[PDB]
């Protein structure tokens, strides 16, 4: 029928949701890979082996562990960020929503959560695929893939914790929707893979990475690109928090094999309540277990990948959101606060920017600091709490995907560049973290068209224009609809390099997205920090 | 007699000049000092001998050797700083203008001519004491002293040539001041050394150096201050130049003796043909021979002893013009032109910020470009020139001087601070070249009372305004008329910082001037020039 899908791995049953007065059906918690568990923890996944009978797909599968946030117990704003479902080990599983009727050889898109890398869920809320589905009539996969040491833990050289695991599940996830969407009446050659936040970093390492370069269309990426600072260690610094996470816990430490054996004998929860105790510093935007750069998933550095056009050549479609860092400053730096307007002394300022660029030398701070104070007004406590802000956000964020769009640009075949600018009017967080970190993702759903959530009738508007963009990029590489009176969203050129507003006014078309600040993050103090 | 003076080295006889309508008494070319002729070129100045009879000092004497500007034959603009009397070693004199009646006891103030240390004279049409020294009823001095070669030549350990010989020339006209002054109805306890450019510095070294501060009351520094960085040279680099002197006139260079013997050998003019062939780089706003930091005159660095409060604690008046730096862009850097708006290419700002700042490595030359770059608009010509103009002159000029005031206050007994940035209505220099260095000068001397030179009546109302300030000053460490009804200018203070605007329209009061940049000029670039 049409919730019975016979798949090359086994047959499965959906389920008939209702999706605003209507109707389509969803796949939910369809298994990709072998559970990766006991001595499988570490490992590469395997690929999910055959089932007699009918897989139960009608309810959302078990999240991957991870470090839960309990910084605001109640609070919406910070809890629909965490697990909604139990966490396991087992946990590779994707979803699916499929149009109703189903079509023949449709766009698909697939789903990829960010999180920091060390969390993260396919489960929550905002990331429910029915109405972008639905309201664009697209087949919509939302994957899922280990976190935190489960994903990332690199002992380079041993092929029993490798590293990047995590980015190998993503990947044998996409393989999967490859092989079997075409099933669901997905086209298998029109995928766009696209994630917010680590998940943006995720894709572009996909793009970049020539073992998932043929496992899909075209990408975007929501505030993340592959060469964060905060996405990527070397195959050193890996293997130093490996065997830190090691000691932590009084394991064996004479050899792989022994640390290994160890960790893999400990309880999830156990390795979670150490994971922070690895960072070399006292830092914001800084996570454990991410990507290393090991000369097989990425076969060089990032940069000399960019350099050299060693990547995939296609449509990318990106952005950033306008206050990117508050969110981090929140949780990690001294006089920010949930309930407060977060004036920010002088004294936090500078305790604020060695957390949010810890490995700066003092050359570096002060540089930073020079850049973003106004010395005719150093004790605003306000244009304090903003710089800061601006740092965090333009130095893990905006400019580094700048650097990559600018780099991308001059070889790929088509970029969309965006800023993403508008405060929602239902938003829980305080005025001052402005247009928070993945708070664009509740448009892309299409999350505003449901009355009960108490969005505007602009910011609907919105979020169809925003899914409209999304989806007819998906389909043909161009957000814009080749008819159309409608204003254009131009192509990012290496020369022009123009952008877009996203927000409930009338398009404006701008050029150079903070190129003063960038030319500082992705110029200057890299030179700074090299010679000094 | 009125024009009869016996002074402690002899009788002098002066002359009555007109000045505005009414007249008072001229003392010209009065001999301070030996004739620093023969085996005395490059040594420290000796008292001139008492002399016989009555000294004719009614004219002018002879202006130093020098560098004679001839970018421009016939143009006023610069050819008003060239010498107008015929230059002569024996150039040691000072020049007097006395309100007649005599005063019986009346403030002293006393010039001191800039010109990069390598040129200038106490005859120039602008420096012209009669206007000043009759509206303010003060009696003014003007000085001279050895510049170039023949006034700083140093190669330190050299009792022949031991540098800062044209600062000790000053010194010597101090020195009679004090001795000589109260036969002209002035009191030597009342003494206000002032001067620009070079001539500020210089009044800055004074207040510094121990052997003169007895020799003066308060001072006035225009654009100029001691700390300048084309100000002075280490003894090292003294004599890398002398000794580079001498290469360039195949002199024996094996002792110092031979060097110094060679070079008393040689014509003026062939010194000075060669003066510029010792600087160690292409640069602008530099200049080859200048004080050295010996130990002698300045007991240690100059940043030591500011910041130990070694030296004259009194009341000093300073202040910059607003584009100090165009006059140098406009001879040294490409792209500028007397005869054209001089929009500066973004390849000719790279080549102008290098010939700016010529001591700074390839991470402090980047670092200037950032600090000065609009990156939304690189190749706008006008911000490119503007950008260049505000390069060299807070560099060089209004960095410096905010350094030094800054550290002075802490420990002086009043300062106050101005800002002029008034352009001239007769001005012939174009106007992208601003309000330009050297033009205030005119201002303070009382030119636009002098109807024939064709200034505006509101000019002539700066000028009455800017000379009492600085006779006000003068007479009582306080530019305002307490008890006066018009705007009062504030002390510039640690905590505050006010400074004023000098111009035509009615005052207003600024705080911090030039902050973010002097931040950048001051603090920054300095620690990333020491890291390496
Ligand atoms: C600065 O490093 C941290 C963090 C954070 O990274 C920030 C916390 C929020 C970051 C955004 N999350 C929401 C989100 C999720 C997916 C996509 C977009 C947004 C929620 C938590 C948190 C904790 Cl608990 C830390 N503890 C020590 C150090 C540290
Ligand atoms: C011919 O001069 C130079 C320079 C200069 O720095 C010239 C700029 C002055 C030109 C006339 N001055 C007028 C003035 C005098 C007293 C107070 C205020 C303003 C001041 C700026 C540099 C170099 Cl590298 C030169 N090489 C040869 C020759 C020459
Ligand atoms: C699938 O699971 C849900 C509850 O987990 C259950 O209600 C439903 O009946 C199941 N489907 C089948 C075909 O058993
Ligand atoms: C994409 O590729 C086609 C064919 O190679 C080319 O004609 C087109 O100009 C390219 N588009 C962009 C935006 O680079
Ligand atoms: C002094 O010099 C002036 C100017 O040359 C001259 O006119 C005058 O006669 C001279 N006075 C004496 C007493 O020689
Ligand atoms: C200057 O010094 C005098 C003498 O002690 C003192 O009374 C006065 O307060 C000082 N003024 C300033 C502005 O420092």
């Amino acid at each position: 029928s049409e919730l019975l899908v016979n798949t090359k791995s086994g047959k499965v049953m959906g389920t008939r949701v209702p999706v605003l007065s209507s109707h389509i059906s969803a796949f939910l918690g369809i298994p990709f890979a072998e559970p990766p568990v006991g001595n499988m923890r570490f490992r590469r996944p395997e690929p999910k082996k055959p089932w007699s009978g009918v897989w139960n797909a009608s309810t959302y599968p078990n999240n991957c562990q991870q470090y839960v946030d309990e910084q605001f117990p109640g609070f919406s704003g910070s809890e629909m960020w965490n697990p909604n479902r139990e966490m396991s080990e087992d946990c590779l599983y994707l979803n699916i929503w499929v149009p109703s009727p189903r079509p023949k050889s449709t766009t698909v898109m697939v789903w990829i959560y960010g999180g920091g890398f060390y969390s993260g869920s396919s489960t929550l809320d905002v990331y429910n695929g029915k109405y972008l589905a639905y309201t664009e009539e697209v087949v919509l996969v939302s994957l899922s893939y280990r976190v935190g040491a489960f994903g990332f833990l690199a002992l380079h050289g041993s092929q029993e914790a490798p590293g990047n695991v995590g980015l190998l599940d993503q990947r044998m996830a996409l393989q999967w929707v490859h092989d079997n969407i075409q099933f669901f009446g997905g086209d298998p050659k029109t995928v766009t893979i696209f994630g917010e936040s680590a998940g943006g970093a995720s894709v572009g390492m996909h793009i970049l990475s020539p073992g998932s370069r043929d496992l899909f269309r075209r990408a975007i990426l929501q505030s993340g690109s592959p060469n964060c600072p905060w996405a990527s260690v070397s195959v050193a610094e890996g293997r130093r928090r490996a065997v830190e996470l090691g000691r932590n816990l009084n394991c064996n430490l004479n050899s792989d094999e022994e640390l290994i054996h160890c960790l893999r004998e400990k309880k999830p929860q156990e390795l979670i309540d150490v994971e922070w105790n690895v960072l070399p510093f006292d830092s914001i935007f800084r996570f454990s277990f991410v990507p290393v750069i090991d000369g097989e998933f990425f076969p060089t550095s990032l940069e000399s990948m960019l350099n050299s056009g060693n990547f995939k050549k296609t449509q990318i479609l990106l952005g950033v959101n306008k206050d990117e860092g508050s969110f981090f400053l929140l949780y990690g730096a001294p006089g920010f606060s949930k309930d407060s307007e977060s004036k920010i002394s002088r004294e936090d300022f500078m305790s604020g920017v060695k957390l949010s660029v810890p490995h700066a030398n003092d050359l570096g701070l002060d540089a930073v600091t020079l850049q973003y104070t106004d010395w005719m007004d150093d004790n605003n406590g306000i244009k304090n709490r903003d710089g800061l802000d601006d740092i965090v956000g333009d130095h893990n964020v905006i400019c580094p995907l700048m650097h990559f769009v600018n780099k991308y640009t001059k070889f790929g075949n088509g970029t969309y560049l965006y800023f993403f600018n508008h405060r929602a009017s239902n938003l829980v967080w305080p005025e001052w973290m402005g247009v928070i970190h993945g708070y664009e993702i509740e448009f892309v759903f299409g999350l505003p068209l449901v009355k009960e959530l108490n969005y505007t009738a602009e910011e609907e508007a919105l979020s169809r224009r925003i899914m409209h963009y999304w989806a007819t990029f998906a389909k043909t590489g161009n957000p814009n609809e080749p008819h159309s009176q409608e204003s254009k969203w131009p192509l990012f050129t290496t020369k022009e390099q123009k952008f877009i507003d996203l927000n409930t006014e009338p398009m404006k078309v701008h050029q150079r997205l903070r190129v003063q600040m960038c030319v500082f993050w992705n110029q200057f103090l890299p030179k700074l920090l090299n010679a000094t």
